[PDB]
RNA sequence: ACGAGAACAUACGUUCUUUGAACCAAGCUUCAACUCC
């Protein structure tokens, strides 16, 4: 299925739709983690194409 | 006091002329920078 699967690259979105975030896990108590990671904000509409 | 005695099978002469190791052929296929604290 895969070798007729062809997905490219998305358009190089800008700098204003990145926020760091700090992960959380859960299971009683929202637990803090010392990990940073550069998300993407929410409602960022990201361009591709697939054939 | 030999069908004998003398007498170079020798001289000149390009293994040479013409000719694509070519032709056709994707370094490609499946592949998450992710996982757990």
């Amino acid at each position: 299925v895969f070798a007729h699967l062809q997905v490219s690259d998305s358009e190089t979105i800008d700098l204003e739709n990145l926020k760091v975030y700090q992960k959380v896990d859960y299971s009683k108590t929202a637990k803090p983690l010392p990990l940073y990671r550069e998300c993407l904000k929410p409602n960022t509409e990201i361009t591709f194409t697939v054939s």
